[PDB]
C-alpha cells in the first residue's frame, strides 16, 4: 500500500530527514506506509528544526528532535545539571546555550494562536521557549522573543510555503490540511 504522499516526502526532504523521522516513527510505534500526513509533518517539522540551529552561531543550539528518546533525554539532564535549568516534563527540541532556555518548535496549518495555546496548555512549564511557524507565513513566539534575526525565520517561513506549494500540485494539501 505504497501512496502518493510517501513518495512525495521521500523526493522532497533530504535523506538524513527521511531516516531519521522514519526511525522516529516506528520508535512510537507508528508506520510511515500509512500514516502519511504524519510522515510529511515530521519530516517538516525536523527540517525546521535542524534550520532553527543553523540560524544561530556556530554551537548556539543543542538538537533534540530527531534523537533516540533515551538519547535526547540523556543530553537533557546533561543541560540541566550544566546550566541549572529545570528538567522539563515534556521533550522539547532544541536548547538555547545563548539564552539559556529550552525551545519547542510548533509547526501547524490551521491558525497560530490557537496551536500556541494548545502546546502551552501541554507543556505547562513556564521555563521552556515556545516558536511557531505556520505554513503561511506567521511566527509567534513566547514574550514576542523570536530568538534567530529576520532573515534565518525569513528563510524558514519561505521553504514552509515551498512545501505547501509542492503538495498542492500534486493535489496532497487539502488532504494534508485536514489531517491535523
Ligand atoms: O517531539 C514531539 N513528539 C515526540 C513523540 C513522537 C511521536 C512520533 C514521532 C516522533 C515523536 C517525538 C512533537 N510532537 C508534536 C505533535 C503534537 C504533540 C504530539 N505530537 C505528535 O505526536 C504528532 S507527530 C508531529 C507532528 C507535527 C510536528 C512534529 C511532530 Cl513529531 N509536535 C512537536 O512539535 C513535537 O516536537
Ligand atoms: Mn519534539
Ligand atoms: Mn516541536
Amino acid at each position: 500500500r505504497g501512496s502518493h504522499m510517501e513518495d512525495f516526502v521521500r523526493q522532497c526532504f533530504n535523506p538524513m530527514i527521511v531516516e531519521l523521522a522514519e526511525k522516529a516513527m516506528k520508535e512510537y510505534g507508528e508506520d510511515p506506509k500509512i500514516e502519511t500526513n504524519k510522515f510529511a509533518a515530521i519530516c517538516t517539522h525536523l527540517e525546521v528544526c535542524f534550520m532553527y540551529s543553523d540560524g544561530g552561531s556556530k554551537h548556539r543550539f543543542e538538537i533534540i528532535e530527531g534523537r533516540d528518546r533515551i538519547m535526547a533525554w540523556t543530553v537533557v539532564n546533561s543541560i540541566c545539571n550544566t546550566t541549572g535549568v529545570e528538567k522539563p516534563k515534556f521533550l522539547p527540541d532544541l536548547y538555547d546555550y545563548k539564552e539559556n532556555r529550552f525551545i519547542e518548535i510548533g509547526v501547524t496549518r490551521r491558525e497560530v494562536h490557537i496551536y500556541y495555546l494548545e502546546k502551552a496548555n501541554k507543556i505547562k512549564s513556564e521555563k521552556t521557549h515556545i516558536h511557531i511557524f505556520s505554513f503561511t507565513g506567521e511566527e509567534m513566539a513566547t514574550k514576542a522573543d523570536y530568538t534567530l534575526d529576520e532573515e534565518s525565520r525569513a528563510r524558514i517561513k519561505t521553504r514552509l510555503f515551498t512545501i505547501r506549494q509542492e503538495m498542492a500540485s500534486r493535489s496532497l494539501w487539502d488532504s494534508f490540511r485536514q489531517s491535523e
